[PDB]
């Protein structure tokens, strides 16, 4: 499930879709695309060479299946 992925993965520095190492970069709708993070592809894409301070997550650790799961929660879950 996408939601136990980003669990495992992505919940420890984005708890309840926040930012814990950069304030301003959250998960929120209207922050990430601001920055060009819109779709469900986005955010799969965007793991793999994410920006300073984040784990890049490769097609290795995370399969493209998967990456979309967490896509498909990240865009639901953090209005
Ligand atoms: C696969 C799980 C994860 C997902 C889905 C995820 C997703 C994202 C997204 C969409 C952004 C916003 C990008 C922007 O607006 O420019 C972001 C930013 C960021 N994430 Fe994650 N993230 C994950 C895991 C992590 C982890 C584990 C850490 C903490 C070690 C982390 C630290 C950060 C930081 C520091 C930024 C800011 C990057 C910058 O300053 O450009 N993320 N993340």
């Amino acid at each position: 499930g996408g939601g136990e992925l980003f669990a495992t993965h992505c919940a420890g520095c984005h708890p309840q879709g926040g930012n814990t190492v950069h304030p301003e970069k959250t998960l929120a709708r209207a922050r990430r695309e601001a920055n060009g993070i819109r779709t469900v592809r986005d955010v799969a894409a965007y793991i793999r060479n994410p920006g300073p301070g984040m784990p890049a997550f490769g097609e290795a650790m995370i399969p493209p299946a998967d990456a979309l799961k967490i896509g498909e929660y990240v865009v639901a879950s953090f209005p």
